[PDB]
């Protein structure tokens, strides 16, 4: 019987959690009332954060399943690890090593490696571990470029292509992007961008959309400056240089109906397409589909040399 530890950013599974969530962010600082105010009207404005934490919980059974049901060596059991929510990573890998586990394998939810995303989450995997002692953890630390998934996403723009009325589908631009991070990322010679890039160039290919650009999105609110251009200057740029009529967002960097997909993008990137007169368009997330889930056990038994 294997570990599977599946990790995330995490997001709170009740209301109640969001100031907590945001002070863990925020490294132990309570945030200020109207900061936390403004995030909390945020998970409102999409419907209401309940249905968020449940996602990557439905994610990380269907892979379990799935694992277990194609192949018949490797029974593997599942231990979600999250950032900034219990159950946090460590205690993820505790409960492992509770439970007697001495082998795991761990995934990120999300496809691109960086260093502040996948790196160190998959380091305080591995120290915990070790610090407990019998306990060997495999991580996997990119996956964009799984075939599956790349067909994901492309599938999904081809039919969002052929969808479009004329005059859109041939005047439109698709937008790839993924969740910004510190331009500091630069200084460990983090390879996040260039995923990004390539990620894009696979999908925008597969797909058959010559026009496309890459973009980033959602970045936090601090001193030090962020990955450019913001999906909404980008969208902006390039309708005042082509003009064109539609825009398509596909935001490869996440995995699911998540704050930033159904505010960052389906809110205050409509706000933009919808000011320059331009149709909105953002193809279904992976969420816990399961051409998603066979994409994700793909990338685990390659993983694993199965
Ligand atoms: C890529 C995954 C990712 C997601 C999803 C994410 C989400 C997110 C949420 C949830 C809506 C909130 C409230 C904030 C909002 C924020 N997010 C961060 C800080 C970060 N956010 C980070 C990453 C990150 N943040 C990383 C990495 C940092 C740390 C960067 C660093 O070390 O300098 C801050 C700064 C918190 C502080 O004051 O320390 C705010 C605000 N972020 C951007
Ligand atoms: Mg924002």
């Amino acid at each position: 019987k294997m570990g599977l530890l599946v990790m995330a950013y995490g997001t709170p599974y009740k209301e109640e959690d969001i100031e907590r969530y945001y002070t863990h962010i925020r490294r132990g600082r309570k945030p200020e009332p109207e900061m936390l105010q403004d995030l909390k009207d945020r998970y409102e404005a999409i419907g209401g954060i309940s249905p968020l934490a449940q996602i990557t919980e439905q994610q990380a059974h269907n892979l379990e399943q799935h694992l277990n049901e194609i192949q018949d060596e490797i029974t593997f059991k599942a231990y979600i690890g999250l950032k900034h929510i219990e159950p946090f990573i460590e205690d993820a890998v505790a409960e492992m090593h509770k439970d007697g586990i001495t082998e795991a394998v761990s995934i990120v939810l999300a496809p691109h490696f960086s260093t502040f995303s996948v790196q160190s989450y998959n380091k305080r995997a591995k120290e915990e571990a070790e610090k407990l002692g019998g306990l060997t953890i495999t991580s996997v630390e990119s996956w964009y470029d799984e075939p599956k998934f790349v067909t994901y996403w492309v599938d999904r723009v081809k039919e969002t292509y052929a969808s479009m009325p004329e005059d859109e589908r041939e005047n439109a631009m698709l937008i790839v992007s993924a969740h910004s991070l510190p331009e500091k990322i630069k200084e460990f010679g983090d390879p996040y961008p260039d995923q990004l890039h390539e990620s894009a160039k696979l999908i925008a290919e597969g797909a058959g959309v010559s026009e496309y650009a890459v973009g980033w999105q959602s970045e936090g609110n601090t001193p030090d400056p962020w990955l450019g251009p913001d999906v909404q200057d980008l969208t902006r740029d390039l309708f005042e240089q082509k003009g064109y009529q539609a825009f398509v967002y596909v935001p490869v960097g996440f995995v699911a109906d998540h704050l930033e997909v159904l505010y960052d993008n389906d809110y205050e990137c409509k706000v933009v397409t919808d000011d320059i007169g331009a149709s909105y368009y953002r193809p279904e997330m992976p969420n816990a589909k399961p051409e998603f889930i066979d994409a994700l056990a793909t990338v685990v038994l390659k993983k694993l040399g199965r």
